[PDB]
């Protein structure tokens, strides 16, 4: 029964997770940007990076943005999309929430969103969050609307990896 730090070390060695930006620390208590999480999904599921394509109009989303190839890949794969379909805003510096992470992993693992889902999640996410809890990606006491901790994202990513591996 591996600890969270053991799960992080294994995923870091595998090139799926990085230390907290600018540090060599796991910082399991810290949050993660949607940009960083897009890279985790690409590494976790071996997606192809997409260079020279930009599907969003976020300020400073362009060829100089390191995350664009990863964000484009998870967009093409149908794992993530804009928060705003009119302004085409991905919110790449926004922190990934537990219910957002749930949608990406449930979609990636082809798990069915739960019918008659009843939980704390935003309306759009209730089925995704429920499926994620039922598959053991997040604990029953996770707040779906909360920013996911790197600890929660390690636990979810390790569980997803084993469910495919
Ligand atoms: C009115 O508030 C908006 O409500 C939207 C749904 O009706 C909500 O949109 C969701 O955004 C989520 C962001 O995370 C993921 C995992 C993603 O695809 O990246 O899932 C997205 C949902 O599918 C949904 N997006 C849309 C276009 O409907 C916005 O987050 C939310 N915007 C903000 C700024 O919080």
């Amino acid at each position: 029964a591996k600890t969270t730090q053991e799960k992080f070390d294994a995923l870091k060695e595998a090139g799926v997770f990085s230390a907290y930006p600018g540090t060599t620390d796991a910082k399991l208590g810290q949050d993660m940007t949607r940009a960083e999480f897009a890279k985790v999904l690409v590494k976790l599921f071996g997606l192809k990076e997409i260079h020279g394509q930009y599907s969003y109009k976020d300020k400073n989303y362009d060829a100089k943005n390191w995350a664009a190839p990863f964000i484009e890949a998870v967009t093409a794969e149908g794992l993530m999309q804009a928060k705003d379909l009119t302004k085409k805003i991905f919110d790449f510096n926004g922190k990934i929430t537990v219910e957002e992470a749930s949608k990406t992993l449930v979609t990636a693992l082809k798990l069915e969103p739960v019918k008659d889902a009843q939980n704390k999640a935003t309306d759009w996410a209730k089925g995704y969050f429920e499926a994620a809890v039922n598959a053991g990606l997040f604990s029953k006491d996770a707040n779906p609307k909360a920013n996911a901790t790197r600890a929660q994202l390690v636990e979810a990513a390790f569980a997803a990896d084993e469910m495919s591996k």
